[PDB]
């Protein structure tokens, strides 16, 4: 009903959009829900617990492309996986920061495992496959963060105007392709001086 | 002497390491300096002003490879530039977060301009050159952030052990190379279906 995981999180995500990750207090959460702080405490011990639940919920609820489809190329996977992660992180104010601050839940563990098994199955060593998975996450996280926080040099007047027109998807997608291709030339490289 | 840009910043960076970007208050800064809050206020109007000064100072003081060397390849530049940015951001607790939250200073503007002029001079369109500069920054920022904030699946026991041994430099450098190579195949691509 009013106080159970379901509503507590719905209300939390909603509150998150209203005041950001910093303005988010168990105090104001209690008020939004319309209950006394100790009633809330019983269900949510503190902000850390709250954020932890929001992070996994943000992903589960919106990172629909967390795991690959049988018969899909690793390139398509990493690409689609990165887009879904970005969109998921962008759905909520400070989403990226909420993610960044949470220690990976076991839901994420079986997820990474699968993805990693996938990469290895594509001729990727555990090391390089993990590196790839990480480079993609790192780059996606950095892009979303930059995007969520946000006299003139001539060239920049032009460059800037390309950032000021689109919402940063193009630049991300382009960078994404360059990232993926870097892995391609690496995989196909084997024991060569590539 | 005690209250001037010099010391105020030295003390701020030092305080930053002690309590992070969140624990950093003008109140505790005043106390560290040994003065009354209004005395401080005269020199630093607020936390935002403080952070702004710390961001540029963090970069100027430690991002020694901000601009290219005459006769250097764009690959070498982006690589060295990314490493210097990462090291700079890692010098101080929450360095990446301090950077993320600051609107680019004009020092950064002439810097980006130059770098952008460099890329164009290497056959890079303003668009793609900016994309490259951004992908590198985005990825570097994401890596440092992940690094600054931080039952077991079989494969992950191995993968994890490669993260748990090194400090994340290898994974970054590897990802960096894959990023740069993606740009190479793009530049050399021209009007081709690459």
């Amino acid at each position: 009903s009013r106080l159970n995981r379901e509503s507590v999180i719905d209300a939390a995500l909603e509150l998150l959009n209203e005041t950001g990750i910093d303005g988010l207090t168990t105090r104001k959460l209690a008020q939004k829900l319309g209950i006394e702080q100790p009633t809330l405490y019983w269900h949510v011990k503190n902000k850390r617990a709250l954020l932890d639940a929001l992070a996994v919920e943000i992903l589960a609820r919106h990172h629909d492309y967390s795991l690959p489809a049988a018969g899909e190329s690793w390139q398509s996977f990493l690409r689609n996986n990165a887009m879904s992660f970005r969109r998921a992180l962008l759905r909520y104010r400070d989403g990226a920061k909420v993610h960044l601050g949470t220690r990976p839940d076991e839901k994420q563990y079986d997820t990474v495992e699968t993805q990693l098994r996938f990469m290895t199955e594509n001729g990727f060593s555990l090391r390089d496959g993990l590196y790839a998975i990480s480079a993609v996450s790192h780059f996606t996280l950095g892009a979303v963060l930059e995007q969520q926080e946000h006299n003139l040099p001539p060239l920049l007047r032009e460059a800037l105007q390309i950032m000021d027109s689109d919402d940063g998807e193009q630049a991300f997608l382009h960078g994404l392709e360059s990232l993926i291709r870097g892995f391609e030339v690496q995989l196909t490289a084997l024991l060569q001086i590539v």
